[PDB]
C-alpha cells in the first residue's frame, strides 16, 4: 500500500498542554476523583496505521488505552474514564472527527496536525477544552 493523507498523525507524541479539560470532563459526567487523577496525567498517544486500521494508543500514569478502527465503523470503546461507548471515528478535510456516544450522551474530539503539534478539542454540551501534543 501506498502513503495516506492520514500518515500525518502516525508516531508518537506527548502531551505539552491541556486547557480547559477539567470542566470538560465535569460536563462529560466524571466523578471527582477520576478527573483529579485523569487531570494529572501527560499522556503519550501513540498512532498507527496499517491497511485501513488506525490504532491510537495513549499511555499514561493514569490509564493505558488502546482503541483500532476503521473510518465511518462504529466501534465499542472503555474510555480512559471507564465509560463504556459507542464511537464512530471519520475523516473530514484532514481533521480525524471522533463522536461518543453512551447514555443518551453524545461529545465529539477532533484531532488534527497543525504545524508540529497534534491538537486535540473536544467539546461536551458547549464546553470545549484543548489538548495540544507534539513529536516525543
Ligand atoms: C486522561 O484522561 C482521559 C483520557 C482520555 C479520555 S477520552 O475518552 O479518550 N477523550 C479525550 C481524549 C483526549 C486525549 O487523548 O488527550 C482529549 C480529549 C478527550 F475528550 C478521557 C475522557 C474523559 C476524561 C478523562 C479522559
Amino acid at each position: 500500500r501506498g502513503s495516506h493523507m492520514c500518515d500525518a498523525f502516525v508516531g508518537t507524541w506527548k502531551l505539552v498542554s491541556s486547557e480547559n479539560f477539567d470542566d470538560y470532563m465535569k460536563e462529560v459526567g466524571v466523578g471527582f476523583a477520576t478527573r483529579k487523577v485523569a487531570g494529572m496525567a501527560k499522556p503519550n498517544m501513540i498512532i498507527s496505521v496499517n491497511g485501513d486500521v488506525i490504532t491510537i494508543k495513549s499511555e499514561s500514569t493514569f490509564k493505558n488505552t488502546e482503541i483500532s478502527f476503521i473510518l465511518g465503523q462504529e466501534f465499542d470503546e472503555v474510555t480512559a474514564d471507564d465509560r463504556k461507548v459507542k464511537s464512530t471515528i471519520t475523516l473530514d478535510g484532514g481533521v480525524l472527527v471522533h463522536v461518543q456516544k453512551w447514555d443518551g450522551k453524545s461529545t465529539t474530539i477532533k484531532r488534527k496536525r497543525e504545524d508540529d503539534k497534534l491538537v486535540v478539542e473536544c467539546v461536551m454540551k458547549g464546553v470545549t477544552s484543548t489538548r495540544v501534543y507534539e513529536r516525543a
